[PDB]
């Protein structure tokens, strides 16, 4: 009966139900000292849930992208593909200058309390980006699809996608129910994986609910006092970037962006809660396929930009990098963002398939500075910003799977 | 014509012939001095049976469970995997509980004749409970089905096999020929992989003989004296754990034990030569599948049961303790046996997916009593059990295999 | 326009055209002293396509094995088994054989220039003969799939499709359509990998013009000089190898070498360049079905043949070992060549699996004659061979790819 009354009840309240009282119960026992106790207690539903999202992540971008490719292969994804590198490049340029713009606006870093504490290990540098151009072609298929490599699975599944589509008109009339049961089974498990992610989708409140309790119970108290600038800063430039960029561009291509908004609750919510922006591309492509769109786009440009297109990674680099120039006390050379910019836009493409790599990204566009992570001082203020990751890591995470959403929106209404 | 003649000749007698000549010429050899040029040269053959069995393990228990899960999802498969961990604890602690028993009939450990030796190295203790049980759900599936995980295997073949369950029902009518072509091709791998055990229990008698062969020939000998005592126990105990346990729960839900065995030999003698439960799980799954029991309650009560059930590892655990608790000269608190129950059984449901669970679990449970393996006295005599361990582990491992098929027949016959 | 003149002009006229222009302005550059510069800027074209000649291995020796053993299973393929095995023991005889003449014709090794430099780390001798023969059976068949091993990927699907053989002809019809489903789906992933690697033969002039104008501009100086001799004798033994073998051995069985030639011409220049003959797989089998050859042969002597019969790796070693003991002034023991062959031989049959078999082959071939590795003499010898190790190892993956295709011509043409 109660099972029944829980299952009856529709997602997405019940989604915002256990988002509030999990702000609600996190504040409270981070505020009482009860930090190991949620640790230990709550956060294995939020990690079950996480695990429960990232295991379909693999067969789902395999399988609807084989089908996805039964589109015409020299018109279609070509023009798709350039014109979604042309808006993530566009968007990620745009995503960095706006926080350049809010941490200016602000002024994050007065107080000089730095003691040396626990320093970064020269953080190791990105590969040359020719070998990360190289490893989008794989040497193993199911090597490639055994452990990651979102990437050099899509360029063996779109191959793989164009290869069936020659093969189906073949004068050859075995070649033909060969390759059509091999379409037939690979739709068939795509179809099942979207199957169990509406299951994993009503599971999901529980897991909303861990999650965001247990981190507004370890991070919900340092977030006051000089850090709560560096908070306010990150996240008005997210909905500043959203409302100031998204809505332009869908009232510019002509769709309205509440019913977008209404459509992409789902995965905007999911994404913002698991903080893992790959580990939300079942539910990215499953409110694509919602929304109307058919699979020779959605099925590419969504898990091309869930490892490129990452525009609050970018926007809280600016913003941290201001930071940084602030805590030192540094004049920052105005004119020089345009090298921040640069840099946040090229660490971006050129640290594709490299896991770890927003890391690594935050160092790089560092160096490209002056302050570079090997210092004391940058070592100690961007550990202190550290103690409060989580907090903007959430905003991040759904303004970059909202920026995926968008650019496959407007890539669908323009072909 | 004597390939032919071997061919088809029936495959228990010559199972028999090649078991029984083996003991022999493995008793032979061991008594003669000759056990390096036998385990350099007849183990070779037992090793290509070993691995002939174990690569059948991941496809059949793969497939033929995506398959087994077209059952009624929330009747049937609840309820079985409810009764079946009930029973598998049941089992576990009235077999350790029967290895007190028999530990406490005989004398086993009267001479101290111990020297420190080679030690034990502080045998790792298991991972938490939580990321045990977190380890079910797969972060990746074709990462689980590349590298053993036999648990993250069974839940994402589970899932798969409710999800194609839910599509063949739908409404539209290309996505019920997706999932009955994709279930079409799992069903001809499972019947594949029986088509291949067919071939390999034919091979079998050969693998058989070199198996026991070697085992009988290297710890063959040291079997006499003390130890003969601890082998007796530990086999006097199996044989009345079969006939006083499985025996009355067969009479009790009214099915001939008689006949049972007469079904079961093929399994029960594989798994008695071949020193590995997971290793037999093949011709478990054939000889469930000959014995009349539908898919969904022997398809995932047997590779379930493979990882956790070990009641043949818990009744040597009970013995093995109480054998060093007697070389110490230890009283052993008599109702502190309870305590070697509990951890016998909360061992074996909390080491389920580590590898090399067998030590640890025998490590923890003399670490609850009050002889931790850190001591010399305790790892010396374990060294000296530890000499004839596969005289006990062979019959330990056709106990933990008759286990679980006996479960998966009360369930069967329950439903 | 020109794209399409570029596409529609024919494959091995601008494959000549970048193989010429390769070698001409790899020796012009390499003259000059641009040997970083095109090291950092034409290489990776060539690793491109070096990379998508190697994504279409294991799933083509997957799939276009398991529906190539849709033969009668006792009689073809045991009967092609073994006669291509005695074939590559054979033809790798005498390719070590021919190795010794030619260099004993000519005089490779005068002056006595040799500091102590950088020598060999005492390399690692091969696994036991037991356990490389029992590499064969894969512990995991997933896992055999997911990282090379193209001999466990062989025996698994010899076994699956032996299997599958036997099932479609069962009395009952779900099993049977259940199999015609597998084996449906399986044939299309093998016809879609053919497709693909049409494609990428269409790519192919661009890497081979990079391949060869790196490996002529960095190793295409030191040519000249002492190593001229050892050059011209490898290069030498290996078209007198092909013109003195393979073509008595196709005029035997009565088919014409010219028209072999002028089929294989593609596989043949394609081996040339890639320098790796696992990586050219792909092209020898598209070359070998469109030779008229059915599946059950060419499926199984080719990626067979391309992990044990090395016949131009034979000759090398044959040429290398009778240079270092020119270099060292020794007499080289008339009569003692046999184990020369000997050990030729039976390293490439008991260094099957391991990966880096080529080194350890040479190293256990100096070290079966009286000059092992951990000499200075001769490690300074070998790495004054080693600086032009590309300019042998093209000629010799061309003749190593060479021997497979004739042998697979050979068995085919018997059977
Ligand atoms: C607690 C630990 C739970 C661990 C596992 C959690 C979730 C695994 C989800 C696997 C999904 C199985 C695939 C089948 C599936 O998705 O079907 C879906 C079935 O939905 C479910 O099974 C949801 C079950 C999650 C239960 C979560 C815990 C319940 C706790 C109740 C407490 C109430 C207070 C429905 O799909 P549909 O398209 O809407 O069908 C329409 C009507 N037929
Ligand atoms: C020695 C080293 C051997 C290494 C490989 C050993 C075993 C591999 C087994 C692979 C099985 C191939 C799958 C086909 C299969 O299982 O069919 C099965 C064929 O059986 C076989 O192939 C058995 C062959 C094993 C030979 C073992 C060594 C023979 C030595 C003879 C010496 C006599 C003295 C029969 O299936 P069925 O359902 O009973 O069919 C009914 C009538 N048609
Ligand atoms: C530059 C970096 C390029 C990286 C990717 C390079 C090659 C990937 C090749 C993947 C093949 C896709 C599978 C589809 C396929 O193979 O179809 C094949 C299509 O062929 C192609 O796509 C070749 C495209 C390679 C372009 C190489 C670079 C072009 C540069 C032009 C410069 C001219 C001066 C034709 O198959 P068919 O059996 O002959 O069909 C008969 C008429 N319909």
């Amino acid at each position: 009966g109660l099972y029944r009354k829980y299952i009856e009840y529709p997602v997405l309240q019940k989604i915002l139900i256990g988002l509030i009282l999990g702000a609600i119960v996190g504040l409270i026992l981070g505020h009482y000292g009860y930090a190991h106790a949620v640790h230990t207690y709550v956060k294995p539903f939020g990690d079950l849930f996480v695990r429960l999202l990232k295991m379909l992540v693999m067969p789902i971008v395999f399988a609807s992208l084989v089908v996805g490719a039964a589109s015409i292969s020299p018109a279609r994804l070509g023009r798709v593909g350039v014109k979604i590198v042309v808006y993530y490049l566009l968007t990620s340029a745009f995503a960095v200058t706006l926080g350049i713009i809010m941490a200016r606006l602000f002024n994050p870093g007065a107080g000089i309390h730095l003691a040396v504490g626990g320093q970064q290990f020269q953080p190791h540098q990105a590969p040359p980006l020719v070998h990360i151009l190289l490893d989008i072609v794989p040497t193993n298929p199911f090597g490639a699809l055994a452990n990651g490599q979102v990437l050099p699975t899509i360029f063996f599944a779109i191959i793989l996608g164009i290869a069936i589509t020659y093969l189906m008109n073949s004068e050859n009339e075995k070649v033909r129910k060969s390759a059509e049961t091999l379409l037939d089974a690979i739709n068939g498990l795509a179809e099942a994986m979207y199957k169990i992610v509406n299951g994993v989708m009503q599971y999901a409140p529980i897991g909303v609910f861990a999650l965001i309790a247990y981190v507004m119970a370890e991070q919900g108290v340092h977030v006051v006092g000089e850090l709560a600038k560096v908070t306010a800063a990150v996240y008005v430039g997210l909905t500043l970037q959203i409302l100031l960029v998204y809505f332009v561009l869908l009232k510019i291509y002509g769709i309205d962006p509440i019913s977008f908004i209404k459509h992409a609750k789902d995965a905007m919510l999911t994404a913002f809660v698991t903080r893992s922006s790959s580990g939300t591309l079942p539910v990215t492509m499953r409110v694509a396929k919602e929304m109307g769109i058919s699979e020779g786009i959605y099925s590419f440009t969504l898990p091309l930009g869930a490892t490129i297109n990452m525009d609050g990674t970018a926007l809280y680099q600016g913003v941290c990098t201001f930071f940084i120039a602030n805590a030192l006390g540094s004049h920052l050379t105005v004119g020089q963002q345009l090298t921040i910019v640069l840099t946040a836009v090229l660490a971006s493409i050129g640290t594709a398939g490299v896991p770890g790599a927003g890391a690594i990204m935050l160092a790089m566009v560092l160096h490209s500075v002056g302050l570079p992570l090997t210092d004391p001082n940058v070592a100690a203020a961007y550990a202190m910003i550290l103690g409060i990751d989580a907090i903007l890591d959430m905003g991040r995470t759904m303004v970059n799977v909202t920026g995926d959403l968008t650019g496959t929106a407007i890539v669908a209404k323009t072909e």
